[PDB]
This record gives C-alpha cells, sequence and structure tokens, in this order.
C-alpha cells in the first residue's frame, strides 16, 4: 500500500492531497486554476496514480501561491507514499512529443532533492495561458518541479529539446514528469 | 508618537493612510488592486509598521492611477510621520532573498529626494500578474519607489541583483524596501 | 489482432503492404530499391512486426516515388493495425549507437499527426548510397518519416544526436524508429 | 532552549552534531578532513553557536561523502534547533572582507529551502588545498551551501564579489554564512 | 548460465574478475585505487550484475595501468558471459541525475567495437579526486569506457549532458553504462 | 576607555589626532585642505567618534603630503585605540545612498592590513574638487583609505556601486567607511 493524504493549510491556501502510487490514473484535480487543474490531471493520468487534489487560495492575487502550496503538498504526498523506497526501479525517464515540441523528463527517487529545468524557449518566462478564470503565467512551470522536488525529496531534471507552444511546451514537460515518475515508483523485479 | 494620517482625494482615486512607524505589524491594505495590496502588506508588516490603507480608484482604466496615488499617499505619510528625524539611525538596508531572487534596498531617510531602481530584468516592463480580479503590470514597480521616495522625501536606492520569477522578483523589492525602512526609522542609541 | 493489408495503386507505383504489430520479425521487403529494402527490413524487424512489403514503381525515373508510395502505404497499416489504440503503452523512444553515430526516435501514438527530423548532417542532403541496382538520395530520409507519420496519423520525432557516415546514419534512424514504436504499440499492463 | 542533537549513519560515513543556536562560539570540528574541520569551526564560531562535529567516513575514497553527510546533518540540526521560528529577525546578511577576497552571504530562514551560489572564481572548480592529510576540493564548497540550504529548510544565497586565494575565497564564504546565520537567528524585539 | 572469470596478469599488473549477468547486485571491488572500486562497485551493482574484482598493479606510478587493465579484463568477462547474445533486448540506455549532472549511456551490445564519449567539461581532462590513499584522475574516464567497449566487442555512447562536481559527473556516467547494459543483457520476450 | 591621541612630524607636515572610539560625534577637523576637512568631518561624524585633527602641511606644493599624513596619523590611532580589540563585532558594513550614488564600505578590525577600492568611475582619477582655498584631487580617495588601512592594521573594502558626481561619489565612501567602523568596533553583546 503506497499512500498518502497531505492536508496543507497556509494564510494564502488550503489543498488536500490524496495519493496511490499504484493506481489506475483514477484523477480529480479542482485547484481554481483551470490550466493548473488540466497539467496536474495529465500528471496523475500519466503516472498511473490515483490521485484527488482539492484547494482552494488567494486567485484574486493570482494563481502562484496556490500553485506553490499545491506542488509543496503534492511533492509531500509523493515523499510520503514513497515511504522506504525498497525495491523499486528508482530510476526513470520519457521522452513525450507534443505536435513540434520535444520534451524529457529524467527523475533519481532515492537522490538528493535537486531540480534542474533546462530549455524551455525565453518567451515563457513573460507567457499567459488565459480562459474564461484565473489565467496561468508560465514562468511558474520552473517553480512547480523544484517545489515538487524539494517536498518529494528526489532528483528531477526536466528539459524542453525544442518547441514553440506555450501550451505544447508545459503540457509535454508535466507529461515527461509524470512518465518518469511512472517508471520509477515501479517494482523492480530483480531489486 | 510617530503617527500620521493622510487623506489624497484627486480625480483618479480616493486614498486614506494611517501609519504608526513604532509598530507591530497590524497592516490592512484594500486598493481594489490585489497584488498591489499584498505587496504593501509585506512593506507594511516587514518594516513593523502599524498601517491601514483604504483606496478606491478608477481600475476600469487599469491599476496605475490607483497604485500611484496610494505610493504618493503613504510617501507623504512616511514623511509626516518621521517628523523632525531627530535621533534616528537614518541610514538602513536590506538583502531579501526569495528562492532564485536577490533583491536589496538602500535608504537615507534625511537624504535629498532620490530614486535610483537597477538590476530588474526587463521581461518585467512588460509582464501582467493577473488573478481574479484587477491585475498589476511589473512595470509600475519603478514608479512605486520613485512615488514613496519623491513623497517622503528621502533617498531610496532598490537593486534586483538577480532573479527569474516577476512575483519573487517585485515581492522581494518590496520586502527590501521595508526592511531597509525598519532598520533607518529606529532609535539611534548613540545619537 | 493487430493486422491490415494495405493496396495502393498509383501512377507511379504499386504496393501491397501486410503487417502484424505482434509479430517475431518475420520481414520480406522487395521494392526494387536495395538500399530502401535493407532499412524497412530493419525498421520491421527491429519493431518486432511481421511485415511483408512488395512495390513496384517508376525507377527509371528515380526512387523517390516508389519511396514515397511506399512509405504512405505503410504508414497507413500501422494507422490501421492500431485501431483504437486501447490499452497500449502509447509512447515510446529507442537511442541506437551504431559505431560513430548515435540516432534517437520517440514516437506518440495517440499524437496528432507530426513529424520533427533534426540533426542530420548538412552532406546528407546530397549523398547518395549507390549499389549495383537503383541508387538511394539520404535527402528522402526526412520525407519517409514525414510520410510514415502523416498517413499513422502519429507524432514520430527522428533526432541525429551526431554521426558521419551516412550509412550508419541512415540506418541509426530507421532503428530508432522501428525500436521507438515496438516500445509505443506494446500492451501496457496497468491502461 | 534552541538545541539539536542528530546522530546520521550512511553506508558512507557516521555523524554527530550537538548544536546550539544561543552559544558562546565553543566549538569542536572532528571529520578526518582537516580543511573541512576549519571551514565548520569558522562557521560554528562566527556564527555564535556552541557546535560539535564528530565524522568519520570514507576518505580513502575523496573527503565529498564525508562533506555531504556532515553538512546534511548539520543542516537538519540548524533546522531542528530553530523550532517553529517564532520571534526571530529571519533575515540575516553579512560582507566578509578577507585580505583581497570579498564574500557575502545572504539567508531567509522562514523562506523555501534554496541556494544560489554566484562568483566564485572558475579555478576553484578544480582546486585542490592539501595538507598532510586528506584533501580539501574547493568544488565542493557549493555542495555544502546547497546541502545545508535543502536540510535546514532555508534560503542561503552565497556570493563571492571578488578574490584570488582559494583558502581566503573558501573561508570568506564559510564566516559569510556563519555571520549571516547569527543575525537571522537572534530574537526580534519587535516580533 | 551468463558467468566468466577471466584473469589477466600483465607486467604492470594481475586481475581477477568474477562476473555473472544474471545477478542481484552482489559486488565486491579491491584496485587499490579506491576512488575507482567505487565506480566499479556502482557499475557493478545498478547493472544487477554479481561481481567480484581483485586487481595490484603499480600504484606507485599512479592508478592508471591498474585501472586500464581492470577495465579490459571487466570488458572481456562481459563479452565472454554474454555468448552468443541470443534472445536479448540487444539495445540499452539510461538517464543518471546525480544533483546538478544528467548524463546518459547507450549500448549495442551485438554492434562492432566502439566508444564514443562526449559532453564531459573541459576541467575533468586535468582534475583529481584524492583521499588518503591512491587517487583517481578523472581523464582516464574516457580511458575507461573505450577499453570496455573494445574488450567486450560492444557499441558503448556515454555522454554528459551537463554537470559541474567531478565526482557527481564520473559517478553519473559509470551508473548511466550500468543501467544501459542491464537493460540491454536482459532477456527479450518477443525474440 | 578607547582613546588615543598621535602626534606625526615629518618634513612635509604636523599632524596631530585626539581620537575616542565611544563618543557622540564631537568633530573638529582643520587640516588646510576645506574638501578634506568635510570629508574627515563626515567621517568622524558618520562614525560616532569624538575626533580632533589639527593638521599644517605643504600645501604650496598640493594637498596630497597632508592629506597621505593626516590618513597615517589617523590610521595609526584608530589601531592603537583599538587596543586588543576584545569583544568588540570586528565586521562591519555599510551603504550609503547620495542622491544617484551608492557607495559601501566592508570592514574587518582583526583583518590583516588590506585595502580593496573598486568601481570609482575613471573620470575621478584626474578630477579636482576645488574652492577659494586648497583643491583636492579625487585621485587621492584611494590613497586615504589606502593609508587608513595599513597604519589602523585592518581590512578595508571600499565600493562605489554608481554615482556620477565627484563630491557625491567621494562623500558616500567617506561616509561608508565611517558606518561600518562604527558597526565593527561596537561591543558584542555574545563575545
Ligand atoms: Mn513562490
Ligand atoms: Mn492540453
Ligand atoms: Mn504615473
Ligand atoms: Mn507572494
Ligand atoms: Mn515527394
Ligand atoms: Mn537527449
Ligand atoms: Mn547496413
Ligand atoms: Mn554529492
Ligand atoms: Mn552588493
Ligand atoms: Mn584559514
Ligand atoms: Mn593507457
Ligand atoms: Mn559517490
Ligand atoms: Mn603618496
Ligand atoms: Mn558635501
Amino acid at each position: 500500500s503506497r499512500r498518502a493524504r497531505i492536508e496543507r493549510r497556509t494564510r494564502e491556501s488550503d489543498i488536500v492531497i490524496e495519493l496511490d502510487l499504484d493506481g489506475t490514473g483514477q484523477v480529480a484535480v479542482d485547484t481554481g486554476v483551470p490550466f493548473y487543474d488540466h497539467m496536474l490531471t495529465a500528471l496523475g493520468s500519466h503516472a498511473s496514480f490515483d490521485l484527488t487534489v482539492r484547494a482552494t487560495g488567494d486567485v484574486e492575487i493570482e494563481a502562484h501561491h496556490t500553485i506553490e502550496d499545491t506542488a509543496i503538498a503534492l511533492g509531500t504526498a509523493l515523499g510520503q507514499a514513497l515511504g522506504d523506497k525498497r525495491g523499486i526501479r528508482r530510476f526513470g525517464d520519457a521522452f513525450i512529443p507534443m505536435d513540434e515540441t520535444l520534451a524529457h523528463a529524467a527523475v533519481d527517487l532515492s537522490g538528493r532533492p535537486y531540480c534542474v529545468h533546462t530549455g524551455e524557449p525565453d518567451h515563457l518566462q513573460h507567457t499567459t495561458i488565459a480562459g474564461s478564470s484565473v489565467p496561468y503565467h508560465t514562468v511558474i512551470n520552473r517553480h512547480v518541479f523544484e517545489s515538487l522536488a524539494a517536498n518529494a525529496r528526489i532528483a528531477l531534471h526536466v528539459r524542453v529539446l525544442y518547441g514553440r507552444d506555450p501550451h505544447h511546451i508545459t503540457e509535454a514537460q508535466y507529461k515527461a514528469v509524470a512518465r518518469a515518475l511512472r517508471q520509477a515508483v515501479e517494482p523492480d523485479p530483480r531489486v
């Protein structure tokens, strides 16, 4: 049983995470930031987690605090669910082609906490993905990966090899992290 | 007693400031611009002021006029509360690390009115921080510091040594100004 | 059963493809272009397909039309054999070292049709691989990958990281596509 | 009482740390790496900690594992001794001139875990400080700061403004971290 | 049974290797060069080999001859244990994130003997990793990979994508080779 | 009692210094060089010294000899008044904003004698500040700092971060040294 429930209540937000590493992609995410819900739904589904995320926070300011608190809580849940990390593959990686974009992620689950994020085009440091609700500033992508790695206590390297569309570039990164995690958490039949 | 109440009524906005320099961080800010409320709440709290800001203005146009009128009124309140500036430290400075960002501010409270703002990455001249309410254009950060210094009649130098996230970069600057002010307004036991 | 038979008759060529995704590498290719037969034999074998290709076309002009019609028909066969794509790994990738050459391919089988081909040395835009029969112009490599992706309706990214010999560079790419496809078409035990 | 005892036993090393934040610089360090003992003795003394470090590890390989495990354990001890961090200055910074070298550090003790290390001359990525015992490779300086910040859960920025001698450059950084920590952990009379 | 015992006696060194490809990571390495023992212990463990290495050589000169003779003997053992290479995956690759470092290796076990080693920072051509025993000059890393590939008769490509610490950079490469070998030697259920 | 009286009689000048480190800024300076009197009055006042300087020298030549002899004598007085330097803060630093100029100084009072002076605009190597009396050549600023550090036996680093006006640039440096000294000489309540 590799499950964790994390509640995180801060001045800025209130987060509940329920995570099972050995899931079938039963995922429900509601953070008040719909593009971020899309990304975390992709992360949970492609990782073959079962994942519920419920977050409410100070989106009148902008999505940053809620996004960051959610990534800290999710990181914490992943570290807790992994437990002693005995008998797992430990390392995982995945390439995600998405139209013109190619992204990659590599993880070491028993590595020191560390994040390296490279290759994202410079326009993503000031791009907004905006719909009818609270928008998503792509400059936060790096912050999400850094917060996940710091709180799960894993080494997580995310690369954009190339790409143009900010939705493709962002979604391919979340999916690459997800499939890298899926590989790394699997039981290793030789260990 | 180092207190000031400033009312500023213009064509564009209506501002009330109540400031006490010798506070404990009892801060309440409501300007209709929630990211700016976040920044001024950080400024008042980290300066160990007691500070109430109530502003209403022409946010149908954008936040600029309300932000500027608020910074003019706050500047005026700080100059008035300082009075003759006798027996204070006068100079103050502070570094604020915020994740990848490092900011600094230095003040001379008995200096000629002057603002120098350096180091902010070029992407902040066209970045928007957007939530569910009125957004905040980071190009205004310099205008806020310039308006505070011009109306408090102080020398205020704000630097970004490095950083990436526009929320970190902006918040670290407001906090650095706040902690520089906190040091400078303190009684000097030798003067 | 993941099988397809495609017949494609054009003004330029006549193609029959029989494909089984769940094969053991029983491959027979005869297109009149022997280097291309070598490449498609490598593709079918390394993908663990069972694959028969029979093509005749206007090789008095040059191999282009036959190569392109063959890749369109093969693409079509792969899309048809995949069917609804339920319960498969969907993503796959492979590195192929071949002496001095390193190539890579990544696929998303449920991705929009898209091909990105990068890294091939500039000399391959005007190189000929020539024997005793119809020669193979390596400039067509990109066209083969583009035609496969457009007609299978998959995302296919092919990279040459480095290399020198045009036969190594071309063969490593065909093998990398093959092993990426082999991984992606496999049943996924968790989906 | 702001004290912590951390025991850390790994495959590579065995570490005992006893730390008191409210000390008078009573410091005893023995790691088997005498230049590192010099640096941690400087850190504990200039921070006005009371600090005992006893470490034994696989120095037949080189100092890296012992240095890293020691910095992880020390980081952990500092986080534990800080407790809820109520009523402290929280931010601290210090400049350390050492002959030709000027270094600086800035800390936020209630900041997310983060380390930024800048300005160290490129020759320190391959410099050895060697005596009659186990030598110290200055490339590890960054690793020590990163491990301290990750495990104390603080924001720590270390800068070399300029310098030449690798012993001055390294010692000035350790002292700057120490005096920044000393300022940040102090009770804040207004908070 | 995929086992080999190689004895190699030269003017410079005396080497005994016992290798089983189908192991559980039971590894014991003693070459007189403790950092190299660390690296080969990592290689054997991460490859899920059972591996004993006993080497004595002319370390009064430096580690080079012993390191090279050990890598030649280990290469020879891997080629012998692989036998006819029937029914194996043949290709393997692995990414290894290690703090700031990312390394990769790709292998073709039925490829011509060939080694390509790219991306290692220039400082590793003159870096020493030194403890209390015989030191390890990182310039030899390339020689180890070249000697393994030449004597196992495999294609081995090792890349450093980025990194700074010479111990991380070296260890990540040895681990990447190890996990690439582990994948490539595995029985292939379709071949 | 931290007081010193230094008399220095040379071929070029006759200097009397009376210094008390624990003063209230009772300062009287008369060197025959009125801009230098302004600078030393600023230094003594901002350091919270009590300081009398009386110097007469060969100003028919230019101010250099008198300025240098005065700085040597003042340095000597500061070293003597500091005595054994027991129980003091030892390190100090200060930023001084002066209109467009920002200067900084950092000191180690128990450091080896050393001066590093950086950042002063190139026009100050040939600028004169001229009134109705003996003028002041700003090229001497570095010489004053070097002479103070050499004779007080302290490490003194003075930086101009930016500036334009030679009077602002010079005065901000003297004030920064003064406030850095004020911090460093203070009793340290923990040492
Ligand atoms: Mn943040
Ligand atoms: Mn989408
Ligand atoms: Mn305006
Ligand atoms: Mn914030
Ligand atoms: Mn065509
Ligand atoms: Mn790659
Ligand atoms: Mn061939
Ligand atoms: Mn390490
Ligand atoms: Mn600075
Ligand atoms: Mn020393
Ligand atoms: Mn050799
Ligand atoms: Mn190691
Ligand atoms: Mn002179
Ligand atoms: Mn003046």
